[PDB]
C-alpha cells in the first residue's frame, strides 16, 4: 500500500479521520503509513491550503520513500486536493484518490488525470443523497467511479461502514478515470 494522507473539511481537523483510521488499520494498513493534515485555515481557501497539503505530501514522501501517496478526503479537502493537482506540485504524486461529500466541483468537475504518463490519478467519489451540506453535483466528477448511497448524512460519512468499504476498494486501485490524458 502507499502512504495514505487524510484531509479534512471546513471546520474540521485530523481527528475527524479517527475512525477511519482504525477500520483501515483492521483491514491491513500500517497505522504508520496513515497520516492525517491539520490545516490552519479551517474555512479551506486553496491559496493557505492548497501549498499547506503540497508541503505535507513531500515530507509524507520524504520521510517514506515512496513513490506516491493516495489521498482520502472529505469535503472541502476534495477540493484542496485538486487544486494541489491542478495547479501546484501534485500532478506526479499521487495515486489513487478517494473523496467523501467533496466540494469538488469549487475546483474541476473532472476527475484530473495528472501528469505521470505511465498512471493516471484514479479517483472514487462517494456522495450521499442525505447530505444537507454539499449537493451531490459538486461531487461527482466526470471520469471517475461516482458512488451515490442514501441514508448517511455528511457527518455520518467519517463513521458509516458502507463508506468505508469504497474506501477500502479505493485505496486497492478500484477507482477508474476515463478521462482522455
Ligand atoms: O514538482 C516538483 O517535483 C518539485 C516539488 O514538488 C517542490 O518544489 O517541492
Amino acid at each position: 500500500h502507499n502512504p495514505v494522507v487524510m484531509v479534512h473539511g471546513m471546520g474540521g481537523a485530523s481527528y475527524n479521520f479517527a475512525s477511519i483510521k482504525s477500520y483501515l488499520v483492521t483491514q491491513g494498513w500500517d497505522r504508520n503509513q496513515l497520516f492525517a493534515i491539520d490545516f490552519i485555515d479551517k474555512t479551506g481557501n486553496n491559496r493557505n491550503n492548497g501549498p499547506r497539503l503540497s508541503r505535507f505530501v513531500k515530507d509524507v514522501l520524504g520521510k517514506t520513500g515512496a513513490k506516491k501517496v493516495d489521498i482520502v478526503a472529505h469535503s472541502m479537502g476534495g477540493a484542496n486536493t485538486l487544486y494541489y493537482i491542478k495547479n501546484l506540485d501534485g500532478g506526479d504524486k499521487i495515486e489513487n484518490v478517494v473523496t467523501l461529500g467533496g466540494a469538488n466541483g469549487l475546483v474541476s468537475l473532472r476527475a484530473l488525470p495528472g501528469t505521470d504518463p505511465n498512471q493516471k490519478i484514479l479517483y472514487t467519489s462517494v456522495y450521499s443523497s442525505a447530505d444537507m451540506i454539499v449537493v451531490n453535483s459538486l461531487s461527482r466528477l466526470i471520469g471517475a467511479r461516482n458512488v451515490l448511497i442514501h441514508g448517511v448524512g455528511h457527518i455520518s460519512l467519517l463513521a458509516s461502514s458502507q463508506v468505508k468499504g469504497y474506501i477500502k476498494e479505493g485505496l486497492n486501485g478500484g477507482g477508474q478515470n476515463t478521462n482522455l490524458e
